[PDB]
DNA sequence: GAAGGGCGCCTATAAAAGGGGGTGGGGGCGCGAATTTTTTTTTTCGCGATCGAACACTCGAGCCGAGCAGACGTG
């Protein structure tokens, strides 16, 4: 997320803006999308701006200059302001099959897989606290991470138990 | 045209931000919500209660008759 220190007036910023659209009867928000490293971005009424989608954090500090850009370019008074990393998401393959049966009764205070309805296993790492998502064919995604660290730590954690669980 | 293969959305996690929306916590006014029910019968009482209509005798105040006082007319 980024603060853009000012209030604005979104109809207008539709109006003006070519990558963008507006829908007060569906959301309030104004949502813009850039090709560079290929991001959308949340803009409030409020001056808060919202930006998703960089796979990187440089990138995304960089996209979101790049929306301050076109905001002042409107004739607006940006500000690049509070800019934080709230959220990071990785993912990787082992490229095995796993026991998860297992798994789930050996965590059972941290898994909760359902395959009845979500068919991959749900982790709960309480470590740099990051949420697994791990499915039959070895593929696994996380998530709640604030920096990359997180994410090799909580896999350098949980890599082993996998490849003990091999079939 | 029915049976089937293909295409693409669905649910899940996360995470934040703005605002509209749902439950309950608490409060309070209403007047219907009417449930109107035929009951369920159990009288067999059975007296002794209470209770209001029904009615008769006595007293008090006013009027009329007799007694008495005042006024009018004749001897």
């Amino acid at each position: 997320t980024v603060n853009l220190g000012c209030k604005l007036d979104l109809k207008t910023i539709a109006l003006r803006a070519r990558n963008a659209e507006y829908n007060p009867k569906r959301f309030a928000a104004v949502i813009m999308r850039i090709r560079e490293p290929r991001t959308t971005a949340l803009i409030f009424s409020s001056g808060k701006m919202v930006c998703t989608g960089a796979k990187s954090e440089e990138q995304s500090r960089l996209a979101a200059r790049k929306y301050a850009r076109v905001v002042q370019k409107l004739g607006f008074p940006a500000k690049f302001l509070d800019f934080k990393i709230q959220n990071m998401v990785g993912s990787c393959d082992v490229k095995f099959p796993i026991r998860l049966e297992g798994l789930v009764l050996t965590h059972q205070q941290f898994s909760s897989y359902e395959p009845e309805l979500f068919p991959g296993l749900i982790y709960r790492m309480i470590k740099p606290r990051i949420v697994l998502l791990i499915f039959v064919s070895g593929k696994v995604v996380l998530t709640g991470a604030k920096v990359r660290a997180e994410i090799y730590e909580a896999f350098e954690n949980i890599y082993p138990i996998l490849k003990g669980f091999r079939k």
